[PDB]
Order: structure tokens, then C-alpha cells, then sequence
């Protein structure tokens, strides 16, 4: 069983919350002890160095919420824009982690420019999917995925020698998907939005 | 040797002291959470250890994104559901930070219930606002604010311990708004979603 992952995540989150909001020196202290126990459990049951765990799992200030992933949904002539990335050799919509300081649409703009060379605007909110519901894997965190539609208003598509790396793909010729970044049904949903742009915008 | 046993004992031992001693309702709610979980972990078989999940942190870098706030938009008879927390005697839609382990709609449901006693369903994605763009509050915290409409289907009007008053207000009679949790303009746009259910979703 790996139910423990969720329990430990909950414990740390509540300890993190306590440390942010408690104003009582003795309870703040209790929360801190509680945070350290959670690091120790995590460190032991993943076989990961304590300080590494503290960094990656318990170094955040303020209340703990899921993290934000942005995916940009760009159509040219009925085909959807994908990028293949280093690790997988598998294809994903342009996007990534949402940066502090940047609005959801700004992250979408930056990631499209960076990953594809295209310049985008006229943004549409299309869906928010829960990562843990749609592409589950044992994970220390929890991820919300915002899909934002964009129109190409400029720039130009990246070029790549000997490797295909940025293409548009049609509904019946989808490439090998990076499931962690987008599931098949998530992609399908964007085509359903394509064929009927006024439909229910999905939220998990 | 099975190390999870004594870690869970400490968690309960500490959370037990926490809820015996603390006179802060928020801290109390946190320690009761921690007591529940430890109990839920205790009830498992005490001779079995947890599956080790190595490389749980192999993929992750500790990357930080903006936090997530969820606001529920609930209309009864053309009036919008507001909640008054004590601190400042000010009014906000049911909502709050999203928690690890919950989908966005699960958050909205959970906070409506806790704060008001109502059961909601029939979720509809309305808007994602960037917090820094609408209600700059001197803290450093970057927050994405998801507005999710939904409908009462059951429950009971129940005033909790964190909440002084639960009331619905029409567009021309808005209470003194907690600007931090919701601006007057965001409230206005929510009313425009009611008038026109095909209004374009706002996204910063
Ligand atoms: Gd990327
Ligand atoms: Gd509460
Ligand atoms: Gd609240």
C-alpha cells in the first residue's frame, strides 16, 4: 500500500498552515515538530536524504495549495500545436509550471514563444483539470492544470535538424503523448472545444 | 523494526496536546484534523510496513508556483451567497485556499459546506483572476483566484465557528466586502455571469 503518501502530505500541509497562521509560541512549536516528523517519514519511506526532503517537500512559506501547471491550446487549420521534450521523446502542448510574478495568460504567452517561437494573444479559458485525477502517479505534490486557448498573431515556428520537435497534429494523427503533461481525453476535449467553442468549459 | 508506528504516536501525542491547550479556533481545527488522521493511520495493521517509494522526489525540483484560492458563486433568487468571518467584520463568498488532495470543485463544495452548511453541485467554471492585478495586499503572496459557480441542492443553513453570518445579497445592496478575498469588480462580473450565462470567461 502507498496510502501513506497522502497522509504524510496532509500532515505537512496542516503543519505548514499552522506555522503561517498560529500566533501562539507553543503551538507554532508543535506545528514545527509536526513538520519535521513529516519530513522524517517522507525521507525514510522514499529513501531520500533528510535535507533534500526538507528542501523539496517542506520549504514553502504560507498556506500549502496545489501547484499550477499551464497548457496552451493553439490551433492552425484544424491541427493542434505540440512540442516533444528532452526527457520523454513524447509530445506535449506548450507549457509548464506557472511562474510567480506572471498571470496565467502571461505564462501561456512565454511558454509558446519559448517552446515554439510563435507569438500569441486573444486568450480563452478552456478548462482546469486536476492532474492527480487524470494523470495519476505517486507524487509528493498536487497539480492543477489550466488550459488556455491562444491565437497566433506573429512569430515563426521553430526549426530542427534530424529531429522533428515542433509540429501541429490533426485529430486522427496524434503523436505519442506525454501522459503526465496531457492525457488523450484532455487532448480530445480541446478538439471538442474546437468543433464547438461555446460548450461547457470543464472543471474537475 | 517498522518506524511508522512511533511517528504516528508522536503526531497524535502532539495534536492531542494542541487541542487540549489551544484557545484559537483555527489552531484547534488544525489539531483535530491531525488527531483524526493519526487515528485513521493507527487503525491499520501494526505488523505491516508501508511500501517504500524511491525516486518519489527524483523528478521534482521544489519548483514554486502561485497559490490557489477558490471562490464559490452561488445564487438564490438573484442574490449572491456571502459569508462574514470575524477578524475584520467583512464579507466574502464561500471559499479559501485550495488543499492538496482536492479537485477545484471539491474545494468549492467543501468550503461552502463548512462555512454555510449547504450542499452544492452543478459546477461551472467562471473565471481565473490574478490576485496581484485586482487586490494588491502588501504581503509577497502570489495567488491565482478561481471562481466556480454552483447551485444549492441540499444541506441546512448552518452558521459555523469561523463564520458570524451567512446571507444572500442582491446586486444593489452589497455588504462591506473583504477586498482581499473579493473586489467589487469581481463581484460585479459574477453578477454579469448570472445575467448572461454565455459571457466569456475572464482570465488575467
Ligand atoms: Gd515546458
Ligand atoms: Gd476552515
Ligand atoms: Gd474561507
Amino acid at each position: 500500500t502507498i496510502k501513506w503518501i497522502d497522509w504524510v502530505k496532509q500532515i505537512q500541509s496542516i503543519a505548514q498552515a499552522g506555522l503561517t497562521y498560529s500566533k501562539d509560541v507553543y503551538d507554532i512549536e508543535r506545528f514545527q515538530q509536526l513538520r519535521d516528523i513529516s519530513i522524517s517519514m517522507m525521507s525514510h519511506y522514499t529513501k531520500t536524504d533528510w535535507e533534500v526532503v526538507e528542501k523539496l517537500f517542506a520549504s514553502e512559506t504560507g498556506y500549502q495549495t496545489p501547484k499550477v501547471d499551464i497548457r496552451a491550446v493553439v490551433f492552425q487549420n484544424e491541427k493542434l500545436l505540440f512540442v516533444k521534450e528532452k526527457s520523454d521523446g513524447k509530445w506535449a502542448l506548450p507549457g509548464g509550471w506557472a511562474d510567480v510574478g506572471y498571470t496565467p495568460t502571461e505564462v501561456a504567452a512565454k511558454e509558446v514563444f519559448e517552446e515554439t517561437g510563435y507569438e500569441v494573444d486573444h486568450f480563452k479559458l478552456l478548462a482546469i483539470f486536476d492532474k492527480e485525477k487524470h494523470q495519476p502517479s505517486p507524487s509528493a505534490t498536487h497539480v492543477y492544470k489550466i488550459f488556455i486557448g491562444c491565437e497566433i498573431i506573429g512569430g515563426e515556428k521553430k526549426t530542427s535538424i534530424e529531429t522533428e520537435e515542433v509540429e501541429f497534429f490533426g485529430e486522427n494523427e496524434l503523436p505519442n503523448l506525454s501522459i503526465a503533461r496531457n492525457t488523450e481525453d484532455q487532448i480530445k476535449e480541446m478538439f471538442a472545444y474546437m468543433k464547438d467553442p461555446q460548450k461547457e468549459k470543464l472543471i474537475d
